């Protein structure tokens, strides 16, 4: 094997190894025979009678340190509970650390799921398993995930000659999509079915290669029966659909959108491209060099002590969206505004208006809460799209409003949105028609101010939901200026 | 040996009552699952017995045979099994939620059933005999399944023979329900000298028409030294049946006494202040001299009436159950002081030329029950009738009146909303009261009369604006404009 494991990298990359160690990636697998303290959950007294197994039966825990994610699975000792002798049983009871309680799949009591043939392509390095090309192959792996070489490729040649043998740094979403997806392998099992993890002739996905050569990811189109995505396209299945969701978002096409536009320059790339966003202090990135949109790596830091403990965000949840979704350089009377989302919600637009933050802004609600609704169990949707309460009702799905407002009905909450939006859509139609009609007076100061007031509300794109009273105040002031 | 004849005996003469009682969860509380296998709830198929550590064949009864408002179903195993005495039954260690649709397992009691008759069944069956320290010899037995007619009306043997000559008990007294809907110690004791958890004396169980205190010392805030049963606010903490101890601490329990202490008391008043008057059938008169009881359980809950709500047997819908009494309907006139305009304040219908201004929460479907009966003890609505302020929610780690509907807001945020509203309204009320006292000489004027009434709506409402903040402000603003 060419995989040397994480300990090899601590000497030369001391800080990165330390920061990686604190991440839940870095604590994903614990050997509980070597480290009994790491085995979570209560096995004391009668618990074994309920569980139908005991502490001594367990070899590993999956999710060794909880972060944002909290449910911990157990892998039993090799060969036990009905699995082949060269594989391990994933157990039928998981521990919810955050809730502090066992969760038992009753139908699988006694019958462990084979770990390596079902799961471990997303969990370990250098995995070999029997395929229909190699039915004979022995089941084995090199090292525990989620580790350096899974995101940077094998380290053997690099540890010998660091300057001469380069590792892969990928800002590509595929670097994360190799695990943060569902899909079928190109390879097949001895029985002719696909694996649930990336796998081809050559084995697992390797950073620097094309994911499609190893893995066909699930999609809204491929999910004929609506088992994985809701009709809104948000993830339904709790299990890891961030990448398939992300592919449907503007973030994925952020750089392409910039290229298609006539006014594109190098200034723009900071908000539209990962390479530019993640360029270190002196470096230049140019329209020709940039290839990628707003990928996972823009929002998530794989090993940085400044990142948040849960979900490794590069900035706090309050800033993670506003960093790009602002109009900071461009709120001036006479100029049209682009995406003033930060400013609209917090109510800081200048132009002589005092600060009028929305009620929800003052109550601590932020972009993430409405635009990343928990549509798949406890997981925040990466579609970035609001689930309207009507669709919450129509599909029996969680929505952007009802989790914070369980006292209100979905029809009540939808009526709030429609009342706000119909009012603001109307005023926007009037003021736009008045601005077009009086185009000849464009040079006047009154018109310039009305154009900008109108543009804040329009370009915001929420039709008032972000800050209803400010939207009204602005479009009222726009019409006063227009006579 | 027993005077208890069971419910079937009453069906012939009281056909409608028996039918209505049959649909109540009282009437379906115990099912024999050997005689009726369909009645056994929960999943025993496949591997479930390996998890549960028992099987369907081990079960004799189900407690809570029909779910209503209450949803968790318990199982009683076959006689003598799982570690209990040979003359008693094991209450099992796994309950079925049904509302959730899932098992709930007390892991510590796997293998060890709790003895049903000596621990529980005084609240569940008629004619219960168990060994006491007076009669250690007595054999454990019972007459009939609860929750049945004779538990609320007394034994039926003599009455079925001679209906007109041998009267049954109808009680509007809260004790009629408090005999089960409480926690406390029996006056009787076990062979070991401990009290039973159900009413029991020398003569056995509580009988309707007798005084509960002769059989049972109910728990109280004062008796609960260690705060295991009540929160510091006095609301129930323990999920298990504390409606009666809660009810005793409320004005509803003293509603008739309050009326008697007042000088202007008349027979008109009794409809809102007394059970006998409230429940008086078409024709009957109730007078200050006849009425003995306040606003008891029986005012709000109907024991067998097809017009009641299916869950909790409410006599009126949750939207009307409080407003029926908490209104000022006959008394909003300029110049007169208003009394308890709670309905009117919340819905914003006060007349006096003002258009309708219902509060935001009124328009959003919030009602008295939601704020005043917060679920402080698991899924059970508190009968203390008192709001739990979010500060006390935070300070004690208890559910509060606001956070369940507003989980997005912090408890400090929600308390600040209340204090902002209340401090504003308390201030305006202090100004307008001082101005009304000061200009007492101008009392005959139309302006003053209207300001007195506006002030009185907001003051007598007693919420200091929480019921409808904007209306409170509008009224006290209008009161001060009139006082210029
Ligand atoms: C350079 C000077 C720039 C050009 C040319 C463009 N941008 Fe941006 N951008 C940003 C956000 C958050 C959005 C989404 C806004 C929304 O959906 O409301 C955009 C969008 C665009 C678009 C249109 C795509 C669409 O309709 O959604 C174009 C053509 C475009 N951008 C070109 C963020 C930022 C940003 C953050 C600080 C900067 C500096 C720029 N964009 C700069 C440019
Ligand atoms: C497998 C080979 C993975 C790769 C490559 C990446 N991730 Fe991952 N991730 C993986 C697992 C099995 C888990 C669950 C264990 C856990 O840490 O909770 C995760 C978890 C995350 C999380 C959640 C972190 C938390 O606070 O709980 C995030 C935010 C995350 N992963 C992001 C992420 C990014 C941005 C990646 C590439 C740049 C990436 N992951 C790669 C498995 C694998
Ligand atoms: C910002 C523009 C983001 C991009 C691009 C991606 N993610 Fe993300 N992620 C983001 C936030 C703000 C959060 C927190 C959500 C919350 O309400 O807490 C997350 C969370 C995750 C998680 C944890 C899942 C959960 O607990 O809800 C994972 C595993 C994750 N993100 C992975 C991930 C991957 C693989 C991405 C590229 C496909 C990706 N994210 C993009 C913000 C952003
Ligand atoms: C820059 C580094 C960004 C961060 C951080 C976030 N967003 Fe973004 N977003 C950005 C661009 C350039 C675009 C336009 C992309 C395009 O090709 O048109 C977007 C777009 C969105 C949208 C529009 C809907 C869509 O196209 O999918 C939404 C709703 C959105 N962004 C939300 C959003 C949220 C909630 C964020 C924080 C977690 C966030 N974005 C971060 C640039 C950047
Ligand atoms: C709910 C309390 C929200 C908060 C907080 C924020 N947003 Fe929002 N947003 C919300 C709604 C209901 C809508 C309207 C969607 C519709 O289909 O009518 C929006 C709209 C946007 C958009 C434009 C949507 C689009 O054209 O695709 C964007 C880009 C957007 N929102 C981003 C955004 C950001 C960055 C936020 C915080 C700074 C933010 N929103 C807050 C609901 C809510
Ligand atoms: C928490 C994560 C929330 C989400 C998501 C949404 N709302 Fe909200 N909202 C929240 C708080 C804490 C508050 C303040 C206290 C309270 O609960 O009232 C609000 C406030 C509102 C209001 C009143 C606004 C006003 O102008 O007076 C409305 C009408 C409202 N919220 C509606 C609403 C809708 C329609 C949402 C999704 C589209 C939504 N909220 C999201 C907390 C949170
Ligand atoms: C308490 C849990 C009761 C059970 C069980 C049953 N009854 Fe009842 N009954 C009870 C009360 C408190 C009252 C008076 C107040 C009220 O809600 O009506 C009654 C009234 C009756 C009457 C009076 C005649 C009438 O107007 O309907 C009868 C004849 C009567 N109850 C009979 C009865 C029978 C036959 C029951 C079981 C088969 C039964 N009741 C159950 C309290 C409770
Ligand atoms: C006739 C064959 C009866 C049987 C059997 C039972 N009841 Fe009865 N009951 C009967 C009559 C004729 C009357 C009074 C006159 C009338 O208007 O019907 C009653 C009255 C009651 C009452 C009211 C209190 C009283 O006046 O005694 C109650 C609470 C009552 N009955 C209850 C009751 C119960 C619980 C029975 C069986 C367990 C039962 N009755 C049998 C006629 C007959
Ligand atoms: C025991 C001898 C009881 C007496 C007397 C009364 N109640 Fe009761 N009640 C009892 C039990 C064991 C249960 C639980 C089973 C069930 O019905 O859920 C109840 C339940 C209620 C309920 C809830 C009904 C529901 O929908 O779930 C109510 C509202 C109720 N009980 C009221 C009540 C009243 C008003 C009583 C006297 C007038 C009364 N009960 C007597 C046990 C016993
Ligand atoms: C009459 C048939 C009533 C019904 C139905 C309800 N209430 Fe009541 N309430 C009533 C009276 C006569 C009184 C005054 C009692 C006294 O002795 O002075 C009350 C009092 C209250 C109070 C005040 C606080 C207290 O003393 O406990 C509250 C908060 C209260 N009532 C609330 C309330 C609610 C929430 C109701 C429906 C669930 C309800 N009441 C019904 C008369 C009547
Ligand atoms: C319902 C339609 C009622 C009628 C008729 C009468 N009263 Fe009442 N009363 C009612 C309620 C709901 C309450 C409690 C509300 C509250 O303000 O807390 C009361 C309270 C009283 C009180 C106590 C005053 C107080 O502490 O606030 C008294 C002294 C009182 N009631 C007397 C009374 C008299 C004399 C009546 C007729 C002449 C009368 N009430 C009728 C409900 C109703
Ligand atoms: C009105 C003035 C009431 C009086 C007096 C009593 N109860 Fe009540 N109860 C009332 C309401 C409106 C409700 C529904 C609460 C909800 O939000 O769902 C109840 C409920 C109960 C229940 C069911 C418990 C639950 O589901 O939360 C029981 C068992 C019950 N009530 C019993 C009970 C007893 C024994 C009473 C007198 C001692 C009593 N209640 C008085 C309204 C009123
Ligand atoms: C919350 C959304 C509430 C609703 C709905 C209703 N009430 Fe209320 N009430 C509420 C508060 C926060 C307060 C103030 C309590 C304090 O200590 O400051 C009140 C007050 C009352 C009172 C006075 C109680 C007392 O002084 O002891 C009464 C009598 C009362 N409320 C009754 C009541 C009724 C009948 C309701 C519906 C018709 C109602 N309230 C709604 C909170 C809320
Ligand atoms: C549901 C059973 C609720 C309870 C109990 C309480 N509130 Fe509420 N509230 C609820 C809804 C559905 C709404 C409208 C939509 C929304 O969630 O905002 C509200 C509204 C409010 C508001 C804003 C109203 C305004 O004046 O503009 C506030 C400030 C508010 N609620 C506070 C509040 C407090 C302090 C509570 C207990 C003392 C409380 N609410 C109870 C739903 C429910
Ligand atoms: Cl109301
Ligand atoms: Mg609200």
């Amino acid at each position: 094997t060419e995989y040397v494991g994480d300990e090899a990298c601590k000497t030369c990359h001391s800080d990165v190894h330390s920061a990686w160690s604190e991440t839940s990636h870095g604590n994903f697998i614990k050997d509980v025979t070597k480290d009994p303290k790491a085995l979570p959950g209560n096995f004391e007294g009668n618990y074994p009678k309920m569980l139908n197994f005991k502490a001594e039966d367990i070899q590993y825990v999956l999710l060794g340190k909880p972060g944002a994610l909290k449910v911990q699975e157990l892998v039993g000792k090799k060969g036990t509970f009905g699995v082949p002798a060269d594989d391990y049983p994933v157990m039928w009871a998981s521990w919810d650390a955050g809730k502090g309680e066992w969760e038992i799949e009753v139908e699988a009591i006694g019958e462990g799921t084979p770990w390596l043939s079902t799961c471990a392509g997303c969990h370990v390095t250098g995995l070999t398993v029997p395929t229909d090309k190699n039915p004979k192959a022995a089941k084995a792996f090199a090292g525990f995930g989620i580790t350096c070489e899974q995101c940077h490729g094998p380290g053997a040649k690099h540890i010998k000659n660091p300057q001469g043998e380069k590792m892969v740094i990928s800002y590509d979403a595929e670097n994360c999509g190799q695990c943060h997806s569902r899909g079928d392998s190109v390879a097949k099992t001895p029985d002719g079915k696909p694996f649930g993890y990336p796998y081809n002739d050559e084995g697992q996905y390797v950073p620097g290669k094309k994911l499609a050569d190893y893995y066909t990811v699930v999609s809204v189109e491929g999910d004929k029966e609506g088992k994985l995505f809701w009709p809104t396209k948000h993830a339904k299945n709790s299990h890891h659909l961030q990448y398939p969701e992300w592919l449907m978002t503007g973030h994925a096409t952020a750089l392409e959108t910039l290229k298609g536009n006539g006014h594109a320059q190098d200034r723009c790339l900071k908000c539209h491209s990962a390479e530019a966003y993640l360029a270190k202090e002196g470096t230049t990135v140019t329209m020709n060099d940039a290839k990628l949109g707003v990928t996972c790596q823009v929002c998530h830091a794989s090993h940085d002590p400044a990142a948040t403990k849960e979900a490794f965000l590069r900035k706090p949840k309050t800033e993670i969206c506003t960093q790009c979704h602002n109009a900071e350089g461009g709120i001036v009377a006479g100029k049209e505004v682009h995406h003033p989302h930060k400013e609209m919600n917090e109510g800081k637009i200048g132009l002589g208006f005092p600060d009028s933050p929305s009620v929800m802004y003052k109550a601590g609600v932020t972009c993430v809460d409405c635009h990343m609704p928990k549509t798949a169990g406890p997981k925040a949707s990466h579609l970035m799209k609001v689930v309207m309460p009507k669709d919450g009702k129509a599909n029996g799905m969680p929505d952007s409003c009802s989790s914070c407002h369980p006292g209100a009905s979905q029809d009540y909450l939808q009526n709030v949105i429609d009342t706000w939006q119909n009012d603001i859509k109307g005023r926007l139609a009037k003021v736009k028609a008045k601005l077009d009609a009086k185009k000849a007076a464009a040079n006047s100061q009154a018109y310039k101010e009305a154009l900008t007031y109108y543009s804040i509300v329009a370009a915001d794109g929420s039709n008032g939901v972000h800050n209803y009273d400010l939207a009204v105040k602005l479009l009222t002031a726009a019409e006063q200026k227009l006579q």
